[PDB]
């Protein structure tokens, strides 16, 4: 029972937001029945974190702010501020029994608040609608808190603690805080004369540009960068599990559940970065470092590019067994060249050796030309890893899987990848087929023995 102009006002007031606006006039009704109209003052918890909740909240008035404390003994972090035709509440009632974050009336507000039931039977559910509908806040609020953090560090600030690689232009040291000796990084340290010479003044502003801005669990992240007479110096996460070139020339080839995980943290790696327009250009398997837990990431940028959609880019470059086709015919290329790649990755972690392999790189290319339907796939390749990897490795880029209508999910939807768990993998909840052994943030035992901006 409700008012008629009330729950016309309601009905009005449903189909103005975009989220419910499509649901039929006879559902519409029955929400404007069963919801209840509360009004807040300036101050009130509408919901309290850790409180148990059973409640969905949509504002018809007002503005709330959405906080959420970290730790006990820690600072509540301002999230964001919902207004006029946002909504609130749904966690607790799809997979939490507990309120996740805290929301404060910042003026006099009203909420049409449903219940549980009625969210479930009137407004189905929002698991697929509120990842879509509002961003990753907690992920900004973070970087935000980081990179105030960072701002105010200087290179007096750190200890070398040990090397955990040397590479052909610099050395990447393990580094600590001082003040926070628990608190350690990966700090790359070029030579500035180093790179005149090489002519890889343009790769390194373009490494530093995309990694600094990149913000990805499945990217290594470069939080920043300090310079002085001589050197560049780019301050990093340290993934201390160790290289998975390593660990494949160790174990000798991956189970077909291990490539999966790891192939699953790349096309996160690629979906992340080709929704900004960026080319990776250069997976392998020593492109991909472990963290503490066994989670892999993407770790060298040097031939990544920002090339924008709907353009082709000409540049040669990779590593000869996964370069694509139009890369070493220099016919220009697109984001579907790193599609390539990713087939190449999964048939090299599955039989430890890459599909295409000569004695030297003219070679390879040559046996890259005959196409992946001249190469004899051994029987421990499952059927349909094997179509998975025949679709990525099509010579036409444009029939290349990711590169198709719906982009990466079509990856991601394949066969092969039937009962992963993408949402645990993007959550961090997946456990991981390789648990590395890390005995402190200072174990580097997993590791083997135009500068204006900067
Ligand atoms: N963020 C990181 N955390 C932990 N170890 C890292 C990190 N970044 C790099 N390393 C390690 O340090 C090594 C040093 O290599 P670097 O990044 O200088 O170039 P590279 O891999 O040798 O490539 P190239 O010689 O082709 O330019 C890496 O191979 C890897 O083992
Ligand atoms: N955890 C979390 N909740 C948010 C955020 N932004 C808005 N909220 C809402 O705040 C609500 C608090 O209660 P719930 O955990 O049930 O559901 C939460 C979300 O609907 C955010 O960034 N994180």
């Amino acid at each position: 029972s409700t008012g008629l102009i009330k729950h016309t006002e309601y009905m009005e007031f449903l189909k103005s937001v975009p989220t419910f606006q499509s649901l039929p006039e006879e559902i519409l009704s029955k929400l404007a029945d069963v919801l209840e109209e509360t009004h807040y003052e300036n101050g009130e918890y509408i919901i309290r974190q850790g409180a148990r909740g059973d409640t969905f909240f949509i504002i018809s008035k007002g503005t709330v702010n959405v906080t959420r404390e970290d730790s006990p003994s820690e600072d509540p972090v301002f999230l964001r501020t919902l207004g006029k035709g946002d909504w609130f509440g749904e966690k607790a009632l799809q997979g939490e029994d507990v309120r996740t974050a805290n929301v404060i009336a910042a003026e006099a507000v009203t909420c049409l608040v449903i219940d549980r039931d009625s969210f479930k039977h009137l407004i189905g559910g929002l698991d697929d609608v509120s990842n879509k509908a509002y961003e990753d806040a907690e992920a900004k609020a973070k970087y935000e808190a980081e990179a105030a953090f960072f701002a105010n560090l200087k290179l007096s600030d750190f200890n070398i603690i040990d090397t955990l690689g040397v590479g052909g232009f610099g050395r990447v040291e393990l580094v600590q805080l001082k003040s926070e000796e628990s608190k350690t990084f990966a700090m790359k340290i070029l030579k500035k004369r180093h790179i005149v010479d090489t002519r890889q003044q343009e790769h390194i502003r373009s490494e530093k540009q995309i990694m600094q801005g990149a913000h990805s669990d499945f990217i290594v992240r470069l939080y920043r960068t300090f310079k002085d007479s001589k050197y560049l110096y780019m301050l990093m996460e340290a993934c201390l599990g160790g290289e998975l070139w390593t660990i494949l020339r160790d174990r000798g080839s991956f189970e077909d559940s291990t490539t999966r995980f790891y192939t699953a943290c790349v096309v996160e790696a690629f979906a992340y970065l080709h929704s900004k327009g960026i080319i990776y250009r250069d997976l392998k398997p020593e492109n991909l470092i472990l963290d503490h837990r066994g989670y892999a990431k993407l770790v060298d940028f040097g031939f990544a590019k920002k090339i924008g959609f709907g353009k082709k880019t000409w540049t040669f470059c990779g590593t000869p067994e996964y370069v694509a086709p139009e890369i070493i015919l220099n016919k220009g290329h697109d984001i579907s060249a790193d599609y390539w790649s990713l087939g190449i990755l999964m048939y090299e972690l599955l039989t430890g050796s890459p599909p295409f392999s000569g004695p030297d790189p003219m070679k390879t290319y040559n046996i890259i030309l005959r196409g992946i339907d001249m190469i004899e796939f051994p029987k421990k390749i499952a059927k349909n890893a094997a179509n998975l990897i025949k679709k990525l490795c099509r010579d036409n880029p444009s029939e290349r899987l990711g590169n198709l209508k719906n982009g990466v999910k079509d990856i991601q939807k394949h066969k092969w990848f039937e009962g992963f768990n993408w949402e645990g993998l993007r959550k961090g909840t997946l456990t991981p087929p390789i648990i590395p052994s890390v005995a402190s943030p200072t174990d580097t035992s997993n590791f083997d023995s135009w500068d204006i901006d900067f």
